[PDB]
């Protein structure tokens, strides 16, 4: 076989399990020999409205078969694939849309309007399912692992930069779940987080396509709809970010929803709190808690259910991490550093960024903008995103570690932690907090309460409260605060 | 980490699992942890004794933690391992000493006597654990996935050939396995067939280390300690050829020995007969029948337990198999050609033997020579081996078939069937069968079953009678006749 990448995999699939259900959304169920021909049948529409080897389709919808079908094509076609995250307006389309140089956009059609509105120069905008031939025999074009499979936009929290992940790169984090997560053949594995992120599509949804499990697609997350599907589908496999394991166990149905079907509930993001894990653990779940990010499609720590409360855990098995100096030298035992990231799962680059490349890319060793310590056992602790330290005096400020304790505060519902210039200092902390439902918050007294639990130079020498923070987005914060 | 390959096994696992059990042996027991610090040691103690990069280090004993710490000590030193059949004789052992170019040769004590024996120019012969240093820190020396991890040589059924699977090879083997077989972390792996071969070593050991199990090693097959483990031990994997499975269940303790452990049972070799599937069957156990070569690394074609007898099943994810004619071009639907085979688990090439390889490597396709027939659901069914065809008339005489009948007939414990010379046909098929315990056999009688059972031209013209033949070796048998 020529093609050695993504596009593949639904032929390569169909011969193992062809009968066996791959994809279920809404009414919708795909067999695997069902997904390959569709696959085909989008990989010749693409190839017949002008797609070539190396050029970029655009995907603007939901969670949907269409995300999955758009994926493989491109990979079939021997394109790159762009899953734009489906939230953005229209400037930040236009901006993804003009930097990727996508030539074809495939949307659902609730993006119709929107659609409209890009500036549509050189772009071919098609709702999704008309690009589809009649033929569907697979094609097999020449795709090397090192070939760029899809593009995947950062935050830009300047402009958003485009991942390079290769074949390669997706193909080897699968290696990693599968090496240091339990899926078999019957895995049912519940998508409610956004197949555009690379936890989603990488830890969950191709690993388990790749052991000829079945993937059900939630366009959106609702708790109660996903405690309903745990229990009527018997989902045996989750991924979320605390937030939605925290929201799901919060809705009413909970006390009530069998969870027995539950093998590997994979947790994303921050920490999970220990409140949290508390009320998984009354029910006999606990959580594989996976640190990541984009550049590395995305796994680069596990910590599986063995006792480290805060740990972010241990290399996956084909990655490398160290916590190096500003200087790539290693750090002295337990001392605080960067988190730098090697293996055959770390990007190819960011699309036509060269010399940002090369700020974070080097020796194959990407650094992950973490600021970290690593204990005498190997395992990793996240102190915080070294482009929000606070240099107060001679010394650093983590806001993450400020902004830990201010949610010990009665009334804190939402806060983060600024520098502000200081003639004195050059810069000291702020404080910014949304207070709760109804609640006598006195800015002096929640002040006082932070001196108490925290070295002096480290409190934030005042408060502001305001209803509204800018979701978690620090910079914003920066320019209101 | 600049070692990519099968040496940086035992590291990457220690970061993970590092007080998981990873081998026992009899007494011994070891951590990953304690196995990475003897691979260290051994590694050490290679370079101190003169090992250096692509240098070659053979092994000489039975399955014992010795074979692993040798194999993963090699790829840390960034040599080449020989696993050396232990049953071969002095002037066998040299020929492949001398091949491999090997210069340090381990042996566990029952070779001693073996060893002493050897050409002993240029090799250093030592006993297991004499070349272990003190200094358990790992080397990082850079291996790349195309460098060569071990030689393992064919039957030679010529000379014996250096099959050079590549860290890549034997990696991406590893990676078939675990998306096409459902393992996990608490897999508990019964190695009784030998680790000189890829069959246990690729499909059952590697694997089960990968994730961070534990493998049992038995040095010698013995159907009643093999029973007492499966239940004793709580073995979930075990990997045998249908001898195996026939002899444990044949074994008297079979009837009362606790097998609810077993969750999965490896088959490879020979099809297993359905009378052997049955006695399984009643136990609740089913075969996961695998298809592969030495050159695959070795896996190539999976039957799961899903319901076609006779069928070799279909290729692993990462490979591409195919019936080919005699000049590559693919055969008709149900025609008979030869499997070839392609993918990151296929061989560089046969050691030294350049010409050698081009006659069965060429494009990345391994000529298999099996004669094979594809059904239109892409199952694969093994006629026989290429070479063993006899040429009768115009037809082609395929003795496998010719021989599956033959063990129908009454006191057939073995029998062969190979080609002689005919003035009118250029050849003709002659049985040489062994009777089985006190059976009055007439070779008359023999004949005219067999004739009524097969094409007449498929008959052979005449039987004789032996007590032994030679192994199943044909080639011996076209000698005595």
């Amino acid at each position: 076989m020529r093609n050695q990448g993504l596009g593949s995999w639904p032929v390569r699939r169909a011969r193992m399990s062809p009968h066996a259900t791959a994809v279920r959304h809404g009414g919708t169920a795909l067999t695997y020999a069902e997904l390959s021909r569709r696959v085909a049948r989008l990989a010749h529409g693409l190839r017949e409205a002008g797609v070539r080897p190396g050029d970029r389709v655009a995907y603007l919808g939901p969670n949907h078969p269409a995300y999955l079908e758009t994926l493989f094509a491109c990979g079939q076609a021997g394109a790159v694939f762009v899953p734009l995250n489906f939230r953005l307006g229209v400037p930040e389309l236009d901006h993804a849309l003009a930097d990727s140089g996508a030539s074809v956009l495939i949307h659902t059609p609730e993006h119709a309007e929107t659609v409209a509105a890009l500036a549509g120069d050189r772009l071919l905008r098609v709702p999704a399912g008309e690009l589809e031939a009649a033929d569907d025999e697979p094609l097999d074009l020449p795709v090397g692992l090192d070939d760029v499979c899809l593009l995947m936009y950062t935050s830009g929290s300047g402009r958003p930069k485009g991942a390079m992940l290769t074949h390669g790169n997706l193909t080897w984090n699968c290696v990693n779940v599968l090496v240091e997560t339990d899926l078999a053949s019957d895995e049912r594995a519940l998508v409610a987080a956004p197949l555009f992120h690379a936890a989603a599509l990488g830890m969950v949804c191709l690993p388990t396509l790749l052991k000829g499990g079945t993937v059900i697609l939630h366009s959106a997350f609702d708790p109660g709809a996903v405690l309903s599907a745990v229990e009527q589908e018997r989902v045996t496999l989750v991924f979320g970010v605390p937030t939605m394991y925290q929201a799901i166990a919060a809705h009413p149905r909970w006390r009530s929803t069998d969870l027995s079907s539950l093998r590997t509930l994979l947790c994303g993001g921050a920490p999970v709190p220990a409140d949290l894990a508390g009320r998984y653990l009354d029910r006999g779940l606990a959580f594989v808690q996976g640190y990541g990010m984009t550049e590395a499609a995305p796994g680069v720590l596990v910590l599986d259910r063995a006792e480290k409360i805060g740990s972010a855990g241990v290399p996956s098995f084909f990655t490398d991490v160290r916590v190096a100096g500003p200087s790539g030298e290693p750090v002295p035992p337990g001392e605080k550093g960067e988190i730098v990231v090697s293996g055959p799962n770390v990007m190819k680059g960011y699309w036509g960024r060269p010399e940002a490349t090369a700020e974070v890319l080097r020796d194959g060793w990407f650094r992950s903008g973490d600021v970290a310590t690593v204990d005498g056992d190997g395992y990793f602790h996240v102190v915080d995103r070294l482009k929000d330290m606070i240099i107060s005096g001679g010394e650093n400020i983590y806001p993450a570690e400020v902004e830990n304790e201010l949610y010990g505060y009665p009334g804190v519902e939402a806060c983060a932690v600024i520098g502000v210039p200081d003639p004195r200092w050059g810069e000291v902390g702020k404080a910014v907090v949304v207070p709760a439902a109804g609640s006598r918050i006195d800015g002096a007294e929640l002040l006082a309460w932070l001196r108490t639990r925290l070295a002096g130079y480290k409190v934030p020498k005042s408060v502001e409260f305001t209803d509204r923070l800018p979701t978690t987005g620090s910079g914003k914060i920066l320019k209101g605060e």
